[PDB]
RNA sequence: GGCGUUGCCGGUCGGCAACGCC
RNA sequence: GGCGUUGCCGGUCGGCAACGCC
RNA sequence: GGCGUUGCCGGUGGCAACGCC
């Protein structure tokens, strides 16, 4: 039950997920290990599906050249707040590196 | 036909990013700039293929968005009201009312009383 | 008590004359001259009697001249209307730690009067 | 206004009273009060004439009270022998830039006398 | 995080920053 | 490197450090 | 006026809630 609600909370929120405090490790780590969630930073986690088409959006954007944080925010319709961590997470996992999709 | 097939994936991603607040027919007509029942030749083709799903006359939901909405609705259930469901997805009657009518028609959720119940099929 | 004790009175006075509007506290003075409280307390009281220092509060003594000058600055600031602690501080280029004790002292000798959170100069 | 000019004179004085032993230069005062040399020069002379300020050199004027106190500090410092410029700077807690002009001024009105690289209060 | 000391700020019993310690 | 402005230092016409320019 | 919390913004401070003083 608590694992289903945790999942929905992130799924419903999508590209603008709640922070650890807002939702407030035992459970989250489990979902991460189950492919349900993925850690972007110490702050908040993202639903993998949400992270999925969110990545698909970034990819379809960099098609027409580089792109800064501002541009990223527009396509995802989020805010520099949530878009900056996400984009940094992508530089990490090597999805990108303005920015370019490598 | 490059400037033709690129309009199909173009619309798909449009409904893809819109998720639970899908753009209406009338609305998408101007966003891409295309005739009335002419956009139909695009929407319906994607419809038959299954990429888009028609909930009502006004708008369609991308294949996935429906799946996920159905997942959140599956969690929400014993019984639930339209308000509880609207909060479950954090949406408005504008879209939720139509989606629930759809889910009734496809026998996903049945209206047992003034509330619906996700039929465990 | 000889003549080197007399130089001590001079070096003490100068400590206050130089420090001016940010006078050293009893503790700092004791430390600077390496004095026992009892010695310092009597030296200060002597300087007060001789009209060299004026006691603002148990912590701070002010050189009489420093005080007189601060009163002139405050008098001019008070010309345009009542004034708050912050303006007195800006006017003196000092800090709250040093200015509040001066203003409380001035209210006490009735040079100024605090009404609300402002003061007005009544004296000369 | 007249009372407006009167206030301006109180603010010039205050500027010198507050700054004491590190008085602002002519240039600095002009910029602060947004005055033209012509005006500042006459205002200062008024102040000197009024016994409020004392000209130390061409850049520096000192408040009369700040000068008297610096003299007192120098007197006690020289009580135990000739003193150098650096010793004067330490006793006053100032800097060479402000102290040397003061000492040259004091030699001038003969308060002190320089002999070699040291001074004595006459 | 907690405690303390100091400084500056805002009238005043707080806020900010050193530093000490747990 | 060169020139320059400023500040502190050393009696004074130089040392140190910002800063500006070349 | 001091300060703090939060949101948006511009890649790293600006505007604006709300709050304490």
């Amino acid at each position: 039950k608590l694992l289903k609600d945790l999942e929905d909370k992130y799924r419903v929120s999508r590209w603008q997920p709640p922070s650890f405090k807002e939702v407030a490790e035992e459970l989250l780590h489990y979902l991460v290990r189950e492919g349900v969630l993925v850690k972007i930073n110490d702050e908040f986690y993202w639903h993998r599906q949400a992270l999925g088409e969110a990545r698909e959006v970034i990819k379809n954007l960099a098609s027409t050249g580089p792109f800064g944080l501002a541009e990223a925010r527009d396509a995802l319709g989020s805010s520099r707040k949530y878009v900056l961590p996400l984009l940094e997470y992508l530089d990490q996992v090597k999805f990108t590196r303005k920015r370019v999709v490598v």
